[PDB]
């Protein structure tokens, strides 16, 4: 569960990076 | 950890919804 938590947190960081890139393009 | 996993998964769903809205707006 700690491994899955880390995985989801990393994916969430990637998503936050993506949303910033979208917001800068808009 | 199961609770945190669920929390992160829910936040990730919210982020996927946001990225979909943003990519459509861009």
């Amino acid at each position: 569960l700690a491994a899955k938590k880390q995985e989801l947190e990393e994916i969430l960081h990637e998503m936050e990076a993506r949303i910033e890139e979208e917001e800068e393009r808009s």
